[PDB]
């Protein structure tokens, strides 16, 4: 929730860059994976994807991060599940250590095409469970909707799936900046890319803390680890490509919804009370589920947008109860 | 109207600063006062306001600029009218050469109180005509609603007056970034202030051209003149205070309307088709005017948001036909 008293940092960009360098050179943040996990790369449709996996036996679980995150956001859950499950977290095209989509088509259909080809190779013949967060929800709906069966169950976390309401979210509210404003700023030419690349730490420290419920978790070192992956123009260009492509993704998802392809597999909207809250919950119920008997909605209390950082226990309990 | 084909500049920020310095050092832009016009300062409620005046006899006309402008935006109109009218253009609190509101209360009620005190000293016993553009519309509704009679006719240009719909304007649309996004960005901590201060020429060249119908008018030299007044953290902080204070301004204007304080004097919505377009026209007609017969709506075709820059003759004739 917007906090009018939150201060932005005044760290000089040069000092922040030293922090980012230290993260990479010391193999921290997105480059750090715990015992049991392996970092790999795979080519899909000419795009080199980075992923991390663990486990072997048991229904595979594929985790797709979003904006401000990489695969790394899933590490605690992956470690928790790897004893019983193959666990796979993939960096979204262009983000983390995955290469960019060079024709700039970051629409839901294109990213879904890229992801599914990789998933089929890494996860195998299935079925699998599919867990998505933030921009993962933008990248993934066609993938999930067109692969029900191979996807046995699916979870979308906090952020809305692109639909007609994305043309409606307000830029401003009685509480200050609204859900809609970043969809505009991030698709406003290359301005966000250029402005944020000048001082990624400044923008993201404020941005990340703003949507956190538990702000104290986000120490400067943790913030550096989180922001390093988004510290260059190429990574910001890729991230904001998702936003430029939203009108496309909306048209694509609206077509799926109208042309049969609602969800007939069990699905869950899992959100943070202090994050995006009830938007995804209402959205999926009203528009995305064929039978509400298969739909679970859970809003974690006192939890912001960064759900695994702030409430890994709540995320894990919700996923376990729903998936297994 | 967003332009996906418009490119941002690549001018180094140091080179842009040379341009801003040339503007100030040579008395260009907001510092250039045409023959017959006089630059002055007046204290109101502890705030030092800059204003420019011309003419002597005739019903006075007060002009209030908005975001991206200063008194300077009105100069051609002022020159047109000064032989027959006292003409007065005031820099909004904190903007142009006016000093800041130190407690950050840039709400409609506060800015209206500051403005009306100065206006009554400068313009005299009245009655007067009042003409506003962009953030001037945010600053001015209580002033106008509470001083009808002294204010004999009022014109609001392009931008909406803060009301309930300002909590609704979408951040994103099928045609790209929407009317709502900047209301959120500009009220998001001090992030806009800091990012734009790093390279004002980059942000404003793109912002200004995007909102223009006639983009060719905005040469680098004109843009240097327009951006210089918004080239420092203090000026940007004030500008974005109007945005932080919008939720206050909305509650204040809604309270006015709910207590029946609609306009009962002739009023006009004068907008640019390629600018904010029909939003203000519809808003004033539905919510702000007691008697539709007193209300004039004019949307200038092929004219963007910067109405006097882009169509000085159309603005002058529309104003003249309505006011005189």
């Amino acid at each position: 929730e917007y906090d009018p008293n939150l201060k932005s940092i005044d760290t000089p960009p040069a000092v922040s860059q030293q922090m980012f360098n230290k993260v990479k050179s010391n193999g921290l943040g997105q480059y750090a994976y715990a015992k049991g996990l392996s970092s790999k790369f795979i080519e899909s449709e000419g795009v080199k994807l980075h992923y991390v996996e663990g486990g072997s036996k048991g229904t595979p679980i594929v985790f797709i991060h979003g904006f401000g995150s990489t695969w790394k956001m899933w590490e605690p859950v992956m470690l928790s599940y790897m004893k019983d499950h193959k666990v796979i977290a993939i960096d979204l095209p262009g983000l983390g250590q995955s290469g960019p989509i060079l024709n700039d088509d970051y629409s839901a259909e294109n990213t879904s095409k890229i992801l599914i080809g990789a998933i089929k190779k890494i996860a195998g013949k299935g079925p699998i469970y599919y867990v998505s967060h933030s921009l993962g929800n933008t990248a993934s709906y066609p993938l999930v909707a067109n692969n029900q069966g191979y996807i046995k169950k699916a979870v979308f976390m906090d952020s809305p799936i692109p639909d007609r309401a994305m043309f409606e979210y307000p830029g401003y509210t009685a509480d200050g900046p609204g859900l809609g404003w970043h969809f505009g700023y991030f698709s406003f030419g290359d301005i966000a890319e250029k402005q944020i690349a000048n001082d990624p730490n400044l923008f993201f420290s404020y941005f990340i803390k703003t949507y956190a419920g538990k702000k104290e978790i986000f120490t400067p070192e943790l913030l550096a680890e989180l922001i390093e992956p988004y510290s260059t123009r190429d990574k910001l260009k890729a991230a904001f490509g998702y936003y430029r492509s939203h009108a496309d993704s909306i048209r694509q998802n609206e077509a799926l919804l109208a042309n049969g392809k609602k969800l007939t597999i069990p699905s869950m909207a899992l959100t943070g009370q202090k994050g995006v809250n009830d938007v995804l919950v209402k959205e999926m119920r009203a528009r995305f589920v064929a039978d509400p008997a298969q739909y679970t909605a859970i809003i974690l209390p006192d939890t912001g947008h960064w759900m695994v950082e702030e409430n890994a226990e709540g995320v894990e309990k919700s996923l376990s109860n729903f998936l297994f």
